[PDB]
């Protein structure tokens, strides 16, 4: 058995149970939990009011995981009983959460975790690194030299679309409000206060030309502010592209545009080996000091799961999260 | 619009004046224009990054502790208005924004009306050791009317407002310091001890060897071993520091309690923060009523000084170590 958080019904509360503990089946490995990544997602799920996640309740919730290999299912040879790892395994279509202590994981999902983070900055960056990756190098290619605009650059997807987009050349700027200027200039990102117009800041830093590549993190009205920041020919890119838009910039520009929908992977099952893959390049932008999770300091154990989306939320009261919540499980 | 602000950028590096995005209050906070910052040992632990329990990572703004003016209020708030004079324990760790700046968007339940009779620097050093103070004594002690109550370091941050507090409601209150603050200790209206004498020694001469109702330790390490032997049967010993290994049989043999103090949980956490500025009222009517004077080093210290100013809460570098806390003029 095993101690993990379940969310029984919607908006229900983070119930600890003790539960059978999961076996490896062959290919995968059985990862003690050390730390569970947040994301706001698992809040909509929580709600259940995500119906593209397909997690329906009762589930253990948690996508992102950091931790160590505590048994190797047959047919395992990429890791070892002792390895620290992390990755983006569950929590969706029906598979077991990282709100517990333990999880069954296919090991194509897994990467070593980078040795210089600790388990909580490394639970934190899989979905967000992943889901930055696919739009930034799948989708858009970006190539040295081209000018990203990332709209939101103090946020989960978009500090580590920040420091991709950087680390493989590009001349990055990034939208963010107030109080994560600073966070983005330090990045080596060229901030813009998030209240300013398209057509302000796109004359200002590309001479009136627009940016290349537009990474909208945030989606909504954003996405319409995407397509305007937009360089002719550019292409844009959307984690969060689900509603409806005037597409009429696009044209006028023959511009393009592309959706990212990391999720599919494991809601269909194909395509996993690509997962511990991107986690392997973020190892590497780790170890050369190009990648570096923004972490909010404050922890929680798993027993104050409820605390911690509070927080990832910013509701009941606490400030919201400044960089992302790590649950600390073990 | 921005502002100017103090930060360490890494472990031991120096407090690097910025010019940085003004912040802005959310439902429920209040801008405070910040005129004097506190000082604490814990942020010179947090600036040489060996502060883990404090949760606050580099690059940060430091410092715990203000004194100063609200010039704007967030949505939903209607404990306080523009004008108003205030003080408390408001951030500088676990990730909340120090207060080295000349303003902080904080939660009105940690703000309490700085009271009438303090300047902005003495009201900025009281926050912290006045809550620290408070939990020991009040909540976890319960101190009553007429009992005995030894604190240790009498002259030190939390061991001046202990001293205090205790004397204001009604207790017997002794303590132990060094030299130089006997004559303080003496002031303040509490018996002093020399902190070179033993607890069998003193408490011979002061309780007929029978030894207190209540010890507050503030210095910690084999002071609170000390404590647990100054203490009455049946008494109650408590601890701003206890956080080493330590012989437990004097408890046993005397039947007697401890109980560990950490203020910090509060704002690492997010709960209880009602309480804090609850605390910080009972400060100022015990300021009112003249109870109440937090001891300041008369030493200045500008937001373009706080290396300084540190030196001196630490007696580093040839300064002669703080009599009193330190507190920085910001505005
Ligand atoms: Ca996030
Ligand atoms: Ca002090």
């Amino acid at each position: 058995t095993m101690i993990a958080a379940v969310v029984e019904e919607a908006n229900g509360p983070f119930v600890l149970r003790k539960l059978a503990r999961p076996q490896p089946a062959p290919g995968q490995v059985l990862v003690q939990i050390e730390a569970s990544g947040t994301n706001p997602l698992d809040a909509k799920i929580r709600a259940g009011e995500a119906p593209h996640a397909q997690q329906p309740l009762p589930a253990i919730l948690g996508m992102d995981l950091a931790g160590t290999v505590v048994a190797v299912g047959p047919e395992v040879d990429s890791f070892r009983v002792g390895d620290a790892v992390f990755g983006l395994t569950g929590g969706v279509g029906g598979l077991q959460g990282t709100h517990a202590q333990f999880a069954a994981v296919d090991a194509r999902l897994l990467a070593s975790k980078p040795a210089a983070l600790t388990m909580r900055q490394a639970s934190v960056l899989p979905l967000v690194f992943i889901t930055a990756w696919e739009g930034l190098v799948d989708r858009a290619q970006v190539q040295d030299g081209q000018t990203v605009l990332i709209q939101g650059g103090g946020g989960g997807v978009g500090h580590v679309a920040i420091q991709i987009a950087l680390a493989r050349g590009a001349r990055v700027f990034a939208t963010a409000r107030g109080s994560d200027l600073e966070y983005v200039r330090d990045l080596g990102a060229t901030p813009i206060d998030a209240s300013r117009e398209p057509e302000d800041y796109a004359a200002e830093h590309t001479a009136g030309q627009g940016f290349d590549l537009v990474y909208d993190t945030l989606g909504g009205p954003v996405l319409d502010a995407s397509f305007s920041a937009v360089k002719r020919f550019g292409h844009v890119v959307s984690c969060l592209g689900w509603g409806t838009h005037k597409l009429a910039p696009l044209s006028f520009k023959q511009a393009t545009y592309s959706g990212v929908f990391t999720l599919h992977t494991l809601l269909a099952n194909e395509g996993l080996a690509h997962f511990g893959e991107m986690l392997r390049e973020a190892d590497a932008l780790v170890q050369t000091g190009k990648l570096a999770p923004r972490l909010d300091p404050r922890t929680f154990s798993i027993a104050e799961i409820g605390s911690a989306y509070d927080a990832v939320l910013g509701r009941n009261d606490v400030p919201r999260q400044r960089g992302k919540i790590a649950i600390t499980v073990e």
